[PDB]
């Protein structure tokens, strides 16, 4: 509480003066900036300076009038519990002029929002203008979710007639209906992971090379996920010496497919497919697809790909390729080509229907058949 | 900047009535609306408008002062970088007064907001007054997510041994355990779509009429979709002269059950159920369900639709009926009622053990079976 | 529309001070807080109360002129279609002033919000400032989706040959792979359900003690869901006499692993699991896992629960327990220890192979197989 009303009228034109001088003020109040000091050249009428520098006089007006006046001088305005003050220069992106409202103890932003989601436990989204509750589905993540693989031996290599229940199986290498070779390539056994395996202290077969290079890749360095682990083969894949479906990869260098899925029955869900699976050159160079067609979407290691990146030699990629065709069928559906001799490493394949996000698997996921008991 | 301080007091007078019609104005500065001419009739004190007519006079307040004056004059007040200014007469939905805050160049509305989303790539959804992040499965849509059918022989009426995953078979028609004859119905053979038929220029089987009928529903008309495809067998189910569990469609006419799925244990997932299947009335009538019960929803090609809907004659139709019971299972489930004698023909049924949205699909949804490999 | 602009200059004085009086005031419109009556005492300069008592007089200013006044007159001001006004003393828990926007008739809160969804049928979540549509996946909760279970006999424990998909079996008790013995525990028949007992009425078996106790812990006590239903066995595990693989309870008590899953190939989703069973304490008594150990959570019907809370006896109880392990395989992944002697009743397990919500069960997921036609 204050007043500046009464006093005698001897001196009523001094304050008079004064309070014409705030009416002209009062048209917009709006501040050119903090200042901690008084600007001590480069002021004039209409320049307001919110003088904070440290002592009693802070936040107090520093309005300069010298245009249309006798003496110029640093009138004060002391706040008292203020409020929203507009601010001109500077402003949001959104087009918001930026509003310090003064809480009394600090410079505060402007506060709004004319919606809050009820406490009873939902989530709301805004629809038409109006928030609407949503599903529990929509929180879940979709790297954890349980789909259906379609592959019947879990590309281990092994033959349908193995259980993909069990974490060992005795059953020898066999050849996959999933990987069908393509111009002449030549698929080989290259070699098997086993259980309580004597590489790492026990006495099993031991470890080759190639498995010791997939599993740091894999990051299954630690005995508990190194010192064991599920069974499968590995193959090798020799492209063949014919030259039939040539194509480019992003780096213009010419290569032909080597391997075909014999016209596997996936394209079903709005077309949608997806293919994951780990790989490795031994020998040659490869890359991924032709060239960008219809819609595409490549991730190597979780890492967004454009079509015809030529993978790094010697190393294990994870590789996710989605893509959409309504044709219902497609038997080059891979569209990967490769430099004839090279040698190929891939291990554990997984297809799916279907647009889905598993992340970078560890293992295929399981089925269930005749055999899975 | 600008002052009006000062000046000789042999006028001071004209400046302090000047200064008094403002203290007057300033209540409460809202304008009744904005006009590009001065109101030349039927405006009285208090009546402000925004002269923003063509020429320097834009935004000029145009404030006519007749009540208690002399004379009235349009009175005019220069904006200079002006801010928020309301509106009183007309208003927002959610009863906020409107606001066009001149920001300096143009009428701009009101900006607030207490919340954005920290820029982590994670999506917030409102919660108990907090915003919370969202999982990866809220963006992905239904349609494309690869649900495992229930249906062993994929409606092709080929029988369980048929392997699901091959694009042709062999085998020959086959009728299916999950379509089961009600009051002396008879199901038979409709036609076949044969891989590589010689309609569109092969040297296979040829389509007979109900088969383009269908493709041409289907919109897949293109050689690369019309000319290829997997193969299936189509069935025409004629009702039979029984007179069992009669019931009435939205036009009032009965009718009776002629199909059941034999009590099929699907009824698991919170009761919930879901069947999509192609079909087209060759002769008589039929409709969906008895009377609305429970609850229930029905999709025709996409459009929701009442139980009851007599389906239009000789057309085909995607229908997906999903509700819930927690009686774990029912043998009539599809709840369907046709007229003794109507020849209906109906392919690619499929089956789902809870809600789910594929769309309108174009072929059955796979499994795995000991055949499928 | 108002004035107070002109009158005899004799009486100027008593309105200059008038208008001073107000000058004074219009230096922050904050209103200290709303009274149907005029403060009678303890009120003084700078107090401003809306005087909002019945009559004419509502919402008109109460301030009290004392402090620098010859005599203190609760000096009014009447609004008129007033507008927003700032309260200080009380604020919302976000910092922003209270704010009672007068709309004309009623105290109206302060209205923002620079975003709404465009109303084309998306729902929009905020995402790095922006708000970006999200997918029908969001809608959908997650205690419906129809998910494949990993248990090939449904946990009828009548063996794989039995056809899933089928309401009745004929084929007798049958051990599950997917429950093994720990420390010598004996696993034993305990009891079966049959489709069209007698108990309610029919000509098939009768129920005995643990069905009925089961079923009204189910909730299904009506005939339709009481009288009918699907076939399952039920057995009852006894702890062996064997102390391997000690641990404690929440309540401090020791106790030994009775059941192992013999490994199963079950962690490979992110290494995520999902067992669901339902389970009751005939004699002596469990608790779940050792102590807190890794990620866990567990729901006992519904309700999340803490390791090592020691099940109530001869009850049923839900129980949902989701982890993740990369390791790929574990024999003892329920965790459950239980007391030598101790007799347990369990029923209709189920298993999934990663974090699936499909709430309270009421029978085994469905899966396929070569039996299942």
């Amino acid at each position: 509480g204050l007043l500046i009303n009464g006093l005698p009228g001897e001196g009523h034109y001094s304050d008079l003066i004064r309070m014409w001088r705030w009416d002209d003020f009062l048209r917009q109040p709006v501040v050119k900036g903090r200042v901690a000091t008084l600007p001590t050249t480069g002021q004039a009428e209409g320049d307001t300076y919110i003088f904070t520098g440290s002592g009693s006089n802070q936040n107090r007006l520093a309005r300069w009038w010298a245009t249309g006046a006798t003496t110029a001088i640093w009138e004060y305005m002391p706040p008292r519990l203020g409020w929203r003050v507009q601010v001109a220069n500077e402003t949001t992106p959104s087009g918001q002029v930026k509003t310090y409202e003064y809480s009394g103890t600090a410079w505060v932003e402007l506060v709004g929002g004319m919606s809050d989601a009820p406490s009873d436990g939902k989530a709301y989204a805004r629809e038409s203008g109006a928030w609407t509750e949503l599903g529990s589905a929509a929180k879940s993540a979709l790297n954890v979710l349980p789909f259906m693989n379609l592959m019947p031996d879990m590309g281990r290599f092994a033959g349908t007639a193995a259980n993909p229940l069990a974490t060992m199986f005795t059953t020898s290498w066999t050849p996959s209906s999933f990987l069908n070779g393509w111009n002449g390539a030549t698929v080989a056994d290259g070699g098997k992971f086993a259980f309580d395996n004597s590489t790492n202290g026990g006495a099993g077969p031991a470890l080759n090379a190639r498995v010791q290079a997939l599993l740091a890749a894999m990051g299954r360095t630690w005995t508990s996920v190194s010192r064991y682990g599920v069974e499968f083969f590995t193959a090798v894949l020799t492209a063949g010496s014919q030259t039939t479906t040539g194509s480019a990869g992003a780096d213009g260098v010419t290569r032909y497919l080597c391997c075909s899925n014999g016209s596997k029955t996936v394209f079903n869900a709005g077309g949608w497919a997806t293919v994951v699976m780990w790989l490795r050159v031994e020998s040659g160079s490869a890359h991924i697809s032709s060239a960008p067609y219809t819609t595409h979407r490549l991730w190597i290691n979780g890492a967004v790909a454009a079509p015809g990146v030529v993978l790094p030699a010697n190393q294990w990629v994870h590789l996710r390729f989605s893509m959409q065709s309504y044709n219902g069928y497609d038997n080059a559906c891979p569209y990967i080509y490769a430099s004839a001799g090279a040698q190929i490493a891939f291990a554990c394949p997984a297809w799916f229907g279907g647009l889905v996000d598993p992340g970078i698997h560890v293992a295929p996921i399981l089925t269930i058949n005749g055999a899975s008991a």
